[PDB]
């Protein structure tokens, strides 16, 4: 099964923090890569797991990860996903479907 990736549209006000959390469970390595797939200028690997102003960290369930934007921006807005990679007999990575990041002016 394939990572998700929730909330599907996250809505947040820049300046906070914008927090999706990508749910995947394995028995038998993984690298989880977290990607900004939008827009096409802007596609990216923004972060990982295990490894500025995106973090990703594993919660003790051991299944759930916060992938975190401290501080957003408006820029930040786009579409991201998450990805796992195994090596294990033999290697292939598994992306979640997309998730929308809304980062709203702030409109004096």
């Amino acid at each position: 099964n394939p990572p998700t990736f929730s909330p599907a549209l996250l809505v947040v006000t820049e300046g906070d923090n914008a927090t999706f959390t990508c749910s995947f469970s394995n028995t038998s390595s993984f690298v989880l890569n977290w990607y900004r797939m939008s827009p096409s200028n802007q596609t990216d690997k923004l972060a990982a797991f295990p490894e500025c102003r995106f973090r990703v960290t594993q919660l003790p369930n051991g299944r759930d990860f916060h992938m975190s934007v401290v501080r957003a921006r408006r820029n930040d807005s786009g579409t991201y996903l998450c990805g796992a990679i195994s090596l294990a007999p033999k290697l292939q990575i598994k992306e979640s479907l997309r998730a929308e990041l809304r980062v709203t002016e702030r409109r004096a």
